[PDB]
């Protein structure tokens, strides 16, 4: 074996997700700008049968109306009472918008822990990307037509995944700028979600025959 | 290639959800016996990006109290105005609940429309495994000690999943009896619904080599 062991760390940019904590728990689809959808994601990040992973941090950066961008951080080593639901997820998240909301702009440049293992922050999807390039990591940018992930090497990895519409051509330029490695978990195009499930069973797998 | 096509069917069994219609939207995991979970797999087996599945049936058999078994049948290719998120889906299965309370025991024994797609019927897990083994069908059973997926022909198949406590040693003596070929997708123990999105991954990708 090798005994090389990493975080694996994710980045959905939720494009129309609403950045108050103003939420409506019965229409997280329509009036949270597809928030059922950003639940879906943290579920499948973090939750196991009998466990939640420790090694994965993930990050949504919230693109929606009326206060955009919103950055939440959940750091799945210190995350407690969240279970794996939408509501619950949901609940969590209106939590975190709500501290967003009690912070002032200066306080919002740093992370504000809302409760254990979530934070927020105000950040955006490139200035997130930059500094994990600084700390290091690689950009993997989850993309249908990508290299089969099967033949990449994966290393300190950092997985950007995409919603329902998409990245966008801006910030694909910028991906492209800072040669984000593109790869494929699939020949259709998966949900969001999905890809998360497909990149961790990848990981699960490779650290059999490797580390 | 092949040309080979064949249907996706899936069977989960819900040890412990709920079996009337009088269903606590609020509290789907508690209340309700893991319904959460029960909607994740719905919603895992149909959902693509821009498209659901035509070619999956769902069936999820629900032991939970009152009114035990209800086997409640999802047909990928008639389903209207089902989306994925957990709420939608809890509100259509209290639908098909609610239906199922309507017939009498007798009407019971037939499939039964509820909304276009979905269908209820008294049929407890084996007498389901049962009709499918004489329509032809091979039943694999998704376990963690199985096989490696990456080896198995799959023809004909029905996948059979069990939940977070699982299908139990009865059932397992079933399957057992009826010579179930047990597959693996992953060296940990997942959740049920992350079973279906492994599960859709390796057919596609064969379908790419193979079809
Ligand atoms: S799609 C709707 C949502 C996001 O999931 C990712 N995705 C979808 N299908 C994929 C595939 N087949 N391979 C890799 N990533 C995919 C992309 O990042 C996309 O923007
Ligand atoms: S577990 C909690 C839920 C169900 O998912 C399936 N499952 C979980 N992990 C699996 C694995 N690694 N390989 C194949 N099936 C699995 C089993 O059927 C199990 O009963
Ligand atoms: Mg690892
Ligand atoms: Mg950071
Ligand atoms: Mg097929
Ligand atoms: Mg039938």
């Amino acid at each position: 074996g090798s005994h090389m062991a990493s975080m694996r760390e994710f980045i959905f940019k939720a494009n129309k997700t609403i950045t108050s904590s103003d939420i409506n728990l019965k229409d997280l689809p329509g009036s949270c700008g597809r928030l059922d959808l950003l639940c879906r994601c943290v579920s499948d990040a973090f939750f196991l049968s009998h466990d939640i992973r420790r090694d994965v941090v993930f990050y949504a950066v919230l693109y929606g109306q009326p206060n955009p961008p919103v950055c939440i951080k959940f750091v799945g080593s210190e995350l407690k009472k969240v279970s794996p639901d939408e509501r619950n997820i949901a609940i969590f998240i209106k939590k975190a918008l709500k501290k967003f909301e009690e912070l002032d702009e200066e306080q919002r440049k740093d992370w504000n822990q809302s409760t254990p293992g979530i934070y927020v922050r105000r950040l955006g999807f490139r200035n997130l990307v930059l500094e994990k390039l600084e700390e290091g990591k690689n950009i993997y940018y989850l993309h249908m037509n990508g290299e089969d992930v099967e033949n990449v090497d994966i290393e300190n990895p950092v997985f950007i995944i995409g919603d329902h519409i998409g990245i966008g051509e801006e910030d694909e330029r910028f991906l492209d700028e800072i040669k984000a490695k593109r790869i494929s978990l699939s020949p259709l195009e998966l949900h969001a979600n999905h890809c998360m499930t497909m990149m961790h069973n990848v990981l699960d797998k490779k650290r059999i025959c490797e580390i």
